[PDB]
This record gives structure tokens, C-alpha cells and sequence, in this order.
């Protein structure tokens, strides 16, 4: 958990321009959250990004996890290996709201966090799953209550998000 240029938003947000993985591999954080679809199928965006750094085993790991627990709901979540990125991985299902998903289950599923004092993060239903990103940080800072240290990629979103906040 030894976190280094980030600036603190709130109390306990704070924010980086940062690939999550190169954070990941720098950190070796107790808990890195993925931002997951319900059956855990790490295809793109960050999911596809986290999985590719473990060269596939959280892929492996999640279908096993699948097999025999059944999918996530939308605003839930699982605990399973950080494998080389982390101690553990906490597989957090936002809503898709660009198919029709309730925006309602963002707040439940940044509640996940609270279960784990400090978390390397990204933000919530704010890629493909079509989410304002601003609104996501938003309700990110209105619920979690742990230490969250969140990593932005692209620049452009990244500049926006600490003129708005
Ligand atoms: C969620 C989305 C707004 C954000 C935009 O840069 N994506 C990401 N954030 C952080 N690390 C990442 N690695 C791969 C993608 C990615």
C-alpha cells in the first residue's frame, strides 16, 4: 500500500492519472478492485486490462469462481486472488446503464468498498458501461468511507474530474 503522487480529494478519496495496472505492479496493494461485468468475463476496459497483466489466471480463476457460485448481481461483488497485481481482487459489478441498468446500483456497488480499510480503484460504470464519469466520482466520495486511492488513465477525463472536484 505504499501509494506515491496522488492528491486527496476528500477525507478519504484520493485520485492519480495512472494506468490501475502500472499502479498494481508499483504498489502491490492489499486489495486492487475490477470493474466487472456479472459473470466475470474480463474482455475490455479495465477488466480486460487487469486480466491481461495476470496473463490470463484471473480469467481461469473467475470461470472456476462462475462454475460454482453462479454469476454477481449488478451492485455486488466477490473477493478472489490479486494474483502478481495484488493480495486479493475485489470483483465490483457496476450497472451498465447503457442497457437500461438502474444508475440507483452505482451507489451499492461503490458500498462493496467499505468491506477493506484501503483499495487501488477505478472508476465505477464509467466506461463502456456508459456512466457520466464525474457523476461516478461523485457518488464514490457520497459513499465510501474506507481509504480509496483511485487511478484515472486518460489525461483529458483525469484534468476535468479535479477541476470538478
Ligand atoms: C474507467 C475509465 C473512465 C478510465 C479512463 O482512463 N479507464 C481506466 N482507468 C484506469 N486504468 C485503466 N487501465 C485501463 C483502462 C483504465
Amino acid at each position: 500500500n505504499s501509494f506515491s503522487g496522488y492528491l486527496k480529494l476528500t477525507d478519504n478519496v484520493y485520485i492519480k492519472n495512472a494506468d490501475i495496472v502500472e499502479e498494481a505492479k508499483k504498489v502491490k496493494p492489499t486489495v486492487v478492485v475490477n470493474a466487472a461485468n456479472v459473470y466475470l468475463k474480463h474482455g475490455g476496459g479495465v477488466a480486460g486490462a487487469l486480466n491481461k497483466a495476470t496473463n490470463n489466471a484471473m480469467q481461469v480463476e473467475s470461470d472456476d469462481y462462475i462454475a460454482t457460485n453462479g454469476p454477481l448481481k449488478v451492485g455486488g461483488s466477490c473477493v478472489l486472488s490479486g494474483h502478481n497485481l495484488a493480495k486479493h481482487c475485489l470483483h465490483v459489478v457496476g450497472p451498465n446503464v447503457n442497457k437500461g441498468e438502474d444508475i440507483q446500483l452505482l451507489k451499492s456497488a461503490y458500498e462493496n468498498f467499505n468491506q477493506h480499510e484501503v483499495l487501488l480503484a477505478p472508476l465505477l460504470s464509467a466506461g463502456i458501461f456508459g456512466a457520466d464519469p464525474i457523476h461516478s466520482l461523485r457518488v464514490c466520495v457520497d459513499t465510501v468511507r474506507t481509504n480509496v486511492y483511485l487511478a484515472v488513465f486518460d489525461k483529458n477525463l483525469y484534468d476535468k474530474l479535479v477541476s470538478s472536484f
